[PDB]
Parts: structure tokens; C-alpha cells; sequence
């Protein structure tokens, strides 16, 4: 009755992904680039490149920083991140012995809290990376100014937010590299996929160098990993150079890709004319809050946290939805800092406290948002939620 | 002129009617044809599990990073771990990504696989693992690494991406370690696009592979499981819930459909590769200035290899140039001779076993031309008219 995800493909979808049976050229290739070239131009960067899926995406956005000429992170680095976010956002930073500071959200927006970060940021903070949840951007001014004239590097997990915009902007253009995920449940869906964007030309080449065995026949020949190919075929075809990882994406899916960036600018619409139809309806709500949005939210599903003192139990919350035939789910990794055993791989910290993520996991959970008008479901969950 | 590239199409219209079947069904994300393979993959090659992923490449990172999380871990950062010295680019990097010492060690120029003298005097108290790779369809010899290994407390794990289909004693490639890896990327014995496989008779390993594969979450764990011994009833609690640093290289719902139909063409592909060697051994056994690679066992000969024989006076670029004229794909023997490679060294702890000298001399004087599932007697033959 109210799932969390529904189809975003047509027969287009499905006449691209013939194409590509057709070409029998199944290996990343033409399609990819073609979709790499028209997200950059969507979103607004400068390159692009597509991976296997936005977790592997992170990977290659923390792994990248290392492979500089003159390299940007080393082991023990601090890396600022939220309490709240994905897995696989916290993981890459682990897998390269970054030293990660927790800092806590902020339980209107459910981004970092602005406060906690102007204080966490120290002299020792080389990175800060952002979670742009639930489709909601991070306030890139506010967060700009704590940086300020700083060596902190800025980098945008944007896997929630395809399509949300600050100022203007579109989330994942902000930080020297931004996520984004295709899986299907997602703004877009190519089966799986992921991709990162920047604006910094080496940063690029290191990614197409990473991303397929760290090899060199995705490089230019004039670039900043290699400076300048050989001529010879022999010589370039297993030339190996960086240690990455093999994180290709299918044709098929920039196949597909490419026809859902057409559908896009429809799908953000609709979902913006759903959340401004829940918010209204659910505006005043005796014991529910709402995220707070931030810029232009693509809305990615809609949130709810228990008002304090309502005395309200989530536990039966969740019953009568899914009893009612609502799926729901907790709001992501929750508070992350409760996975005590996998925090035992991590060199981290916590910055002063999460009680607001503390809270969070005990008292929210989210239910879906769709690129198809939802109004009967929110009515229906509005009245479920009486 | 003739057309003799390195890999042609192992599909016909039985792939075509499983991506359709994926298509028909609108369920992309890893699933039930996933299982169904990785239960026909463990099936095929005599392993208790088989764990399906992105690529050959993730399944080596997923093995690596398993032996991490073992309850009691079996390896640790800086713990050392021996490799030959040819193969491919992520047979190495998930050592370096998991801060292991990597010992390095030469192959044997006939064999192409590590060389066993070397391999006997590289191994010691300080040995954790060995890591081997049986190149281009060669198996390594199994008895006599089993042998130096001796009963001690040395782990053996086996990247087979290169040799699936390979068999050493009556044993299948891949099954010898505690971990095999695979790959059926396009250009490999079979093709799903992209795609790995990781087979152990380990219930922790495979369980640990199950969780780290997709978000290090439990979802794909069975209820009593190795990695969270019980998992609870709600679930919203199991919805999410993280214990393994793990990735998400989960392969599509279509890779897994295309590759139940490859593994039952893999007996008769094998087959045909195995008549194309014996004609291919036959036309230059007696080469004047070309080597080929000496058989282990039963290879599943991924291509085949040549080496120019010490003082023939015969150049590489020439040959190459040569077979190019011909319209004969050809690439250098993998990574060649690893230890060349000081860009990508610098990130590793590493150290050389004694001299990696045969290694050199198959970077400057090997290639490797290919082997397909389609006889390539015309193909052979022209090929020993253009390397006259
Ligand atoms: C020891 C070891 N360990 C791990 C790995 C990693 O496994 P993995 O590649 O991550 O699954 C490997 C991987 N080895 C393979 C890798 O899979 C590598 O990518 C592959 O290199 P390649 O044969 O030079 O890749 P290629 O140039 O893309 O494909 C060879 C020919 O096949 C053609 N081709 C590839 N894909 C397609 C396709 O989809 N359609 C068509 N028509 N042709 C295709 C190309 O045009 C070439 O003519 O061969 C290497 C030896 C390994 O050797
Ligand atoms: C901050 C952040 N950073 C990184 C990432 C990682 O990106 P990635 O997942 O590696 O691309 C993420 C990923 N977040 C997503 C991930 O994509 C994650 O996998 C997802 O959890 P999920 O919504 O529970 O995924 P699911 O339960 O497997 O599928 C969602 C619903 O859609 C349905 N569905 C999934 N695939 C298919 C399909 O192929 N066909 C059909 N018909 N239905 C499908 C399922 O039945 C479910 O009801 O939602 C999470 C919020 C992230 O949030
Ligand atoms: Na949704
Ligand atoms: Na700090
Ligand atoms: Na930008
Ligand atoms: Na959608
Ligand atoms: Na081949
Ligand atoms: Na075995
Ligand atoms: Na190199
Ligand atoms: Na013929």
C-alpha cells in the first residue's frame, strides 16, 4: 500500500538497456561516458565519474586524497562527519586509518549541528565530510564561513540528495568531491551505480585511474597521474600506477542513466509537490516533527521524531504503520556511535556529545517519499498517525 | 590478414533469454538468481560456498579483508604475506589497503607461477600467508606448496581469476586455499560483464564475506550466523544494523542469471581451449625463438604465453608490431615483472625474496596472444607463419 520505493523507469529505460544488447559492447564504455558527461552537466561540475555504486564512490572520494602528487590526507588525519549517515560513509574512512570526530545533528534539519561543528573544527581537522540526509542540504554558507580561509577539505556524501539545491546550487558541487547513488531506491536507479563529481582535474584523473585497476587506459594522454602517455599501445594497455580497485560500472547501467537524468527535473518536482502536501498535513501534528528543510530539498523520504514528552512510544508507532501498511524504516545508520563493535576497527572520537542523535535513534524513523504523486498514501498516513 | 583478437562472445540466445527473464521479473538488485549461481558455482568446482560479487578484483578485496574479521582474526596490519611476482594489479592492492607485508617472490619462467625453490627458501617463521595465482589457466603445484608449507600456521589462498576451470590432482583450481577467487569479466572463461566469485569451505569466511559484500550489515545473514551469532526478530532492529567495516560490491540480479547459464557451457568450453592448446603446443613446440609456458596439471588455458629465447637476437616490439600487422591481438604477460612498478610501490611494505630475475626477463621478453572457447585451428596456424 505505502512502500518506500516504486519504479522510476519506462519503456526508456528499457529500450536503452537494448541498445546496449544489442551493441553487445557490455564493458564501461560509450554509454558511460555519454552519462558522465550529461551529470556533470546536470549537476553543474566540471567531471564526472561513474562507479559501481555511491558506496564505492566513497571509497574512491576518500581514496583519491591520498594519491595526490602532494597528498592531501594521510593515515591519522582527522575527518570531521555527522553522527547520522550511511555505513559505507564511515567505512572508507576507516579502511584508510583517517582519525574520524563524530560531531552531533542537529534534530530539526537532521544535518550536522551548525554549533557542535563551529566547535568541533580545530587546527588539527583536515577534512570535513558532509551528509547532505534525506534529500535536506547541509547550509553550505554556514558551514563555508567555519572554514573560512582554513586547509580543510570540504567533501559532500551526496547519496540522499540528488537534486537538492542550496542557493541555487546543486548538493555535491559544494565540497572538492560529491557522491551521489543510482541504486534503486533512489532519486535515480541504474540497477546499482554511484558517482562522484569535482572540478579539480587531478582529482579526476586519479578517479579514472582508481576506479579501473588503477591501469591508465581511462587517462588522457596529456595527465596529471602519468603526465604523459606513451604512444604505444603494448606499453599503455596493463601500465599500472596507482593502487586502486576495479569499481566499473556496467554499460547498461549509463545506459540507463543516461534516459533517468531526462527524467529528473520531473521526478524532483513531483516529490517537491508530495513533501509540500505532507508538510501541510502534517504542519501541526500533535506528537510528530517533520524535518526542516534546508535550500531546495529533493526529499528523499519524509522523517518523523517524537515529540519529547508525548509519551509516545515508537515501538507501537511502527506497528500501526506497518500493521496499516506502511513500510517504514529506522532514519538510516541512526546513531552511528551505537555500533560499538564495529567502532572497535576505528581510530575515533567524539565530539562533545550526540545526545541529538541519541534521540533520534530512539524516537525517528522515515517512510517513503515517490517520483508518482502520493497524495491518497499521505492522507491515509496522516489518518493512521491520528 | 586474419582476425584472431584476444576474446570473442561466450553467449548465445541462453543469456539473452536470462537478462530477459531479469527484465520480465523488475527485480535488479541482487536476489534469488544470484543465489541460485553462487549454489551451481560451489557445485561446479567442489567448494561448500561460493560468494558472488562485483568483479574478480572485489573478490580478492573481500578475501584480504575477511581474514581480518575472523572472531579470532587471522591476520593483522603489518603480518607478512608472499606473492609471486607476475600476475595482476589487484592481486596486490588489497595487501597494501589492508597494511600487510608483502614478500615478494619470482615465478619459474616454464611454469609462469611462482617458482617452488624460491617459494620453499622465502618462507618464514614470520610467513602468515601465501597468496598464490595460477596464471593464465596454469595451476600452481599444489602438492609441492602444501609440502613447504609443512603443517605449520601459514595460510594458502589462491587468486583463480585467470584459471577458472583449471584442475590440479583431480582438484579444481580455486579449492586448494582456505579462499579461491574468480572473475567472469568479459575477456575470462566466462563473461556475466563484470563479475567475481570468492569460494571457501569456511561457514565464519563465508559468512563474514556475506556481511562485508553489501554494507557490513546483516540482512544477508542467516538468523544463527557466525557474525552475530543470533540475529533478533524485529526488524527495524535488523533493518540496519552495521558490525563489519565491509562495501557494497554486490553484482546485479542479470550477471548472476547470464552466469548460471555460462557455467553449464564451461565443461565444453574448457574442452575446446584444451584441443586449442594441443594444436597450439604442436604447431610450436619446436620454436626457434619462442618459449611457451610449461602445463601444471590440467590448465584451462586462459591464452598463450610465449617468451623469447636468451640470445635469439629477436626483438618484442617487432613481434608485437608484427602480430599487430597480422590483425593478432596481443598483451604483455599481465602486470609483467610487478617489482618495476616504484609508482605504485611506494605505498606498500614490501620486501623481495632473494631476485625476482626471471620476472625481468619475461617483462622484456613475453606476451601473450588468445585462447578462445571456439577452435582456433586456422587462427594457430597463421599465427606460426607471422612468428616465423
Ligand atoms: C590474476 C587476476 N586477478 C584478478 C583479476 C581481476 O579480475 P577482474 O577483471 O576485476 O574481474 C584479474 C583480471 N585479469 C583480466 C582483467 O579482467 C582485465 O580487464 C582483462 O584485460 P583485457 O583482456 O585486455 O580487457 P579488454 O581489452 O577490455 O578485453 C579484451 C578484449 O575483449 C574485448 N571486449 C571486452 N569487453 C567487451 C564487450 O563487452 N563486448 C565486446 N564486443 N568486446 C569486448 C576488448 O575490446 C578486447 O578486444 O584481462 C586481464 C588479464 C587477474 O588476471
Ligand atoms: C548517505 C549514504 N551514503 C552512501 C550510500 C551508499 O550508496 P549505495 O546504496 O551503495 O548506492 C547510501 C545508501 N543509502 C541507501 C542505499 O541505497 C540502501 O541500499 C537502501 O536501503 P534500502 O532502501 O532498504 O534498499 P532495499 O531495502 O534493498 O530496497 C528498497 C526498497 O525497494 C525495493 N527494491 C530494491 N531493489 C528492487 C528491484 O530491483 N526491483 C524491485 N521491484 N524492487 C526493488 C525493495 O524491495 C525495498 O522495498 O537505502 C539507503 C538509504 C547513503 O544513504
Ligand atoms: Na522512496
Ligand atoms: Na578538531
Ligand atoms: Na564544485
Ligand atoms: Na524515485
Ligand atoms: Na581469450
Ligand atoms: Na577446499
Ligand atoms: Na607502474
Ligand atoms: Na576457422
Amino acid at each position: 500500500n505505502y512502500p518506500l520505493a516504486s519504479s522510476t523507469w519506462d519503456d526508456l529505460e528499457y529500450k536503452a538497456i537494448q541498445s546496449v544488447l544489442d551493441s553487445k559492447m557490455f564493458t564501461m564504455g560509450e554509454y558511460v561516458k555519454q552519462y558522465e558527461t550529461q551529470f556533470a552537466k546536470t549537476f553543474g561540475s566540471k567531471y564526472a565519474v561513474m562507479v559501481s555504486s555511491g558506496s564505492t564512490a566513497n571509497l574512491l572520494m576518500i581514496a583519491a586524497l591520498f594519491f595526490t602528487k602532494k597528498p592531501r590526507l594521510k593515515k591519522g588525519d582527522e575527518i570531521i562527519v555527522p553522527a547520522v549517515s550511511w555505513s559505507t560513509t564511515y567505512y572508507p574512512l576507516q579502511q584508510y586509518g583517517l582519525r574520524v570526530k563524530f560531531v552531533d545533528i542537529d534534530i530539526n534539519t537532521l544535518n550536522i549541528d551548525i554549533e557542535s561543528l563551529k566547535e568541533a573544527v580545530t587546527d588539527s581537522t583536515k577534512a570535513i565530510l558532509t551528509v547532505n540526509l534525506l534529500g535536506n542540504p547541509n547550509n553550505f554558507d554556514e558551514i563555508n564561513k567555519i572554514i573560512g580561509g582554513r586547509d580543510i577539505i570540504l567533501l559532500e556524501d551526496n547519496c540522499e540528495s540528488m537534486g537538492a539545491t542550496f542557493n541555487n546550487k546543486c548538493a555535491g558541487t559544494f565540497g572538492l568531491m560529491g557522491t551521489f547513488s543510482s541504486f534503486y531506491s533512489n532519486h535515480i536507479a541504474t540497477m546499482e551505480g554511484g558517482c562522484i563529481v569535482t572540478d579539480d582535474e587531478e582529482i579526476y584523473h586519479i578517479l579514472l585511474c582508481i576506479r579501473a585497476h588503477g591501469w591508465t587506459r581511462n587517462l588522457p594522454k596529456k595527465n596529471k597521474v602519468t603526465g604523459v602517455k606513451s604512444d604505444d599501445q603494448f606499453e599503455e594497455s596493463f601500465k599500472f600506477v596507482l593502487p586502486g580497485y576495479n569499481v566499473r560500472p556496467l554499460e547498461m547501467s549509463g545506459a540507463i542513466g543516461i534516459e533517468q537524468l531526462k527524467k529528473l527535473p520531473r521526478f524532483i518536482s513531483v516529490r517537491r509537490k508530495n513533501a509540500e502536501y505532507f508538510l501541510d498535513k502534517f504542519k501541526d501534528h500533535p506528537y510528530l516533527d517533520v524535518q526542516q528543510e534546508t535550500g531546495e530539498s529533493s526529499w528523499f523520504g519524509f522523517s518523523f521524531i517524537i515529540k519529547k514528552d508525548s509519551g509516545v512510544i515508537r515501538k507501537q508507532l511502527v506497528e500501526n504503520l506497518n500493521s496499516a501498511g506502511i513500510e517504514c524504516r529506522p532514519i538510516v545508520t541512526g546513531n552511528f556511535l551505537k555500533n560499538t563493535d564495529v567502532l572497535k576497527y576505528f581510530d575515533y572520537t567524539v565530539h562533545n556529545n550526540v545526545d541529538n542523535a541519541e534521540y533520534l535513534d530512539k524516537n525517528g524513523l522515515f517512510v517513503g517519499n515517490h517520483q508518482i504523486e502520493l497524495f491518497d498514501e499521505i492522507d491515509y498516513l496522516r489518518e493512521v498517525l491520528k
